This record gives C-alpha cells, structure tokens and sequence, in this order.
C-alpha cells in the first residue's frame, strides 16, 4: 500500500517512527527497527537529529543481509538538520548520514526544519543563556543543493518538514525550479488534522506525511503535560470499542482514509506489531466525520525559543 511520488518513485503510506528520547539506550533503535521490518513495516523515518542512524541502518542492513528484506523493498528517510541548510554544507550532511546509516542512498532526504541554525560543531547552538543562534539562510539555496543530491543518486526523492503553505510556496515558485518537494512532514493527528494545507499539498500533488500521528511521547521538555492525552479522547475510545481496534489504530486509521502518509513510533514488541492492523479494517464517514469534529489546531511541540525565528512555520497564527 503505496502512493506515487511526484518524481516517480512510490512511498508506503505506513511508517515507522524511529525517534525515542536520549534516556532510551541506541540498542533499542536496532532491536525495534527490526521488529518493525518482521512486523511488515517497509517505511523507515530518521533523521540526523535523532542519534540513531548507525543502529536503524545496522538493522536494514541486517534484514537485507538476513534475506528478510531486499534493499529496494525499504524506503528509508534520513533529514538535514538546520545546522546544515547553507546550500555547501548539504550533500557532506547527506553523505555522513549515508555512512552512519551504511546505505549506498536514501529513498528520502528532507530539510527537517525552515527554521535555519548558526553552523558548527553543536546540533543545538546556543549562547550564554541557552538562547539557540539563529542563521539567515534563502531556503530556495538550500534547495538547490537537495537538487543536486538527487542528480547524484544519492536520494532518490527529496522534501521538506515542518514548512507551511507560505514556505512551500517559496519552493513551489523558485526560479528553476527542477524537483518540487515529494512530501512536507508535518504534525498531524486528530487535534491538529491539518485540513486547509492537507487540501493545498493535494492542490500541489505533495504528500502530506503525518508525525505524532499518536498524540507524541508527551516528553516534558517539548510538550506540556496538562494537554490533553490524544490516546484517552473518548470519540477514538468509542470508535476503539465499536471496531474492536484500539485507539492508536483510529487514530492511523483516519490518516489513511484522508490520502495522508502516517508514521507511527513504537518501541514496544506488542504495539509495534498491532500497528499494521491499521491495512485491516475500515472507518465509515459518519466515524471520519466525527473524528474530525475533535480537531481543535492543538501542535503537541512548543518553543519559545522557535516561536521568535523568522521561519517559524506556525509564526502568524495570532
Ligand atoms: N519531522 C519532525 O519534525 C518530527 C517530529 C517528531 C517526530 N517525527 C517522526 O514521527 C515519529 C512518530 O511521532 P512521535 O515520535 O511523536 O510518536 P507517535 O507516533 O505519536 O507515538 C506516540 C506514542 O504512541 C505509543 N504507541 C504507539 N503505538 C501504539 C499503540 N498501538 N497503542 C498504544 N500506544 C501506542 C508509543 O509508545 P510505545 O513506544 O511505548 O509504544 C509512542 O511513544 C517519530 O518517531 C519521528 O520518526 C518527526
Ligand atoms: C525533539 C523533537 C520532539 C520530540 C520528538 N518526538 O518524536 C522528536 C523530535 C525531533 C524533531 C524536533 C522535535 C521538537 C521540535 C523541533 C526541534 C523538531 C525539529 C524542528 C522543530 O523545531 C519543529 C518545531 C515544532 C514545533 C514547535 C517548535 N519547533
Ligand atoms: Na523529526
Ligand atoms: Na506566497
Ligand atoms: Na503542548
Ligand atoms: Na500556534
Ligand atoms: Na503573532
């Protein structure tokens, strides 16, 4: 179960989530990620951010080696870090993922955030106060140098995350234009559905891929512990129940039925392998109705040290 990408090529429209916190030991990112292959997932989403490409690839490459997998079944995502966006600093972020991972190409190469970062050594550059340093990168620039990596075989599709309609209009109207984005990577779930750029990337033929499609991990430092809990919403109960499915399946369940691609992180065994029943059953539009009654434009992930940046994608919401 794929889509087709506006370059061609052909993305499954499940994914598995591969971020955990830094308290969770890198093993547990190879121990997953090949559950996640036995258990029938084929899209992979990392990043450089994440600190785990060494053990995600290490488990690709186990189940190729293995004969589980070949290659071209897997569709692997890595992502430029915004450390990286001077368009000279690209395709070296995509070769050293390219070598932590040890894979020859990414299926997909996203520029994980417009909200550009000073260079150097540091992932989070920040002054005296932990105030991070911004840089002023034209983005169009950044995109170039995705281009190139392309042309050079070492991504087949490239995208953008986190971008809004604004931002994708940047690329989209970019003198030169070769390669539209595949796909912008966004928040999406049913407190945050993202219909009005859900129906423009449509307009655009982008796929909108869904993150925190379950509501996040609810870690502390990035999300506040008083917002409600999406997998507790009584609606997604109530539909659970009347499916004999759990929340999380509504929850990914009503992604696919809109033309969203949906990831879904899990590090546990039991919910790694429920998560493909998401293929098993269906929602009737009286329940995708009802789901999207619960939107209420909630983004899980606050900072206000990003709400100041001038790419801030959610910057004039009020
Ligand atoms: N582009 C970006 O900026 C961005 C930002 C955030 C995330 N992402 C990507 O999107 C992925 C997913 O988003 P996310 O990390 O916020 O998590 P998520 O997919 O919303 O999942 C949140 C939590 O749901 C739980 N869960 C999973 N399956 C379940 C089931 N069947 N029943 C009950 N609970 C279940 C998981 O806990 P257990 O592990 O305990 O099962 C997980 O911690 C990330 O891993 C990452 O790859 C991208
Ligand atoms: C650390 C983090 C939260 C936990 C997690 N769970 O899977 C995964 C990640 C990785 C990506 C991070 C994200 C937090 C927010 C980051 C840093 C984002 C990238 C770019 C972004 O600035 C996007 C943004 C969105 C909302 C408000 C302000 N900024
Ligand atoms: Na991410
Ligand atoms: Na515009
Ligand atoms: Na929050
Ligand atoms: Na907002
Ligand atoms: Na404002």
């Amino acid at each position: 179960q794929c889509v087709k990408l506006n370059d061609g090529h052909f993305m499954p429209v499940l994914g598995f989530g591969t971020y955990a916190p830094p308290e969770v030991p890198r093993s547990k990112a190879l121990e997953v990620t090949k559950l996640a292959i036995e258990a029938g997932f084929r899209h992979i989403d990392s990043a450089h951010l994440y600190n785990n490409e060494e053990q995600v690839g290490l488990a690709i490459r186990s189940k190729i080696a293995d004969g589980s997998v070949k290659r071209e079944d897997i569709f692997y995502t890595s992502k430029l870090w915004s450390t990286f966006h001077r368009p000279e600093l690209v395709r070296p972020a995509l070769e050293n993922s390219l070598k932590k991972a040890q894979l020859d190409y990414v299926d997909l190469y996203l520029i994980h955030s417009p909200m550009s970062l000073k260079p150097g050594e540091e992932l989070s550059p920040t002054d005296e106060n932990g105030k991070v340093i911004f840089d002023i990168v034209d983005l169009c620039t950044t995109w170039e140098a995705m281009e190139k990596c392309k042309d050079a075989g070492l991504a087949k599709s490239i995208g953008v995350s986190n971008f809004n309609r604004r931002q994708l209009e940047m690329i989209l109207n970019k003198p030169g234009l070769k390669y539209k984005p595949v796909c912008n990577q966004v928040e999406c779930h049913p407190y945050f559905n993202r219909s009005k750029l859900l129906d423009f990337c449509k307009s655009k033929d982008i796929v909108l891929v869904a993150y925190s499609a379950l509501g996040s991990q609810r870690d502390k430092r990035w999300v506040d512990p008083n917002s409600p809990v999406l997998l507790e919403d009584p609606v997604l109960c109530a539909l659970a129940k009347k499916h004999k499915r759990t929340p999380a399946l509504i929850a990914l369940r009503y992604q696919l039925q809109r033309g969203v691609v949906v990831l879904a992180k899990s590090y546990n065994e039991q919910r790694i392998r429920q998560n493909v029943q998401v293929f098993e059953f269906q929602l009737t539009a009286e329940d995708m109705k009802a789901i999207d009654g619960l939107d209420r434009n909630l983004h899980y992930f606050n900072s206000d040290s990003f709400a100041s940046h001038p790419n801030y994608p959610y910057s004039d919401e009020y």
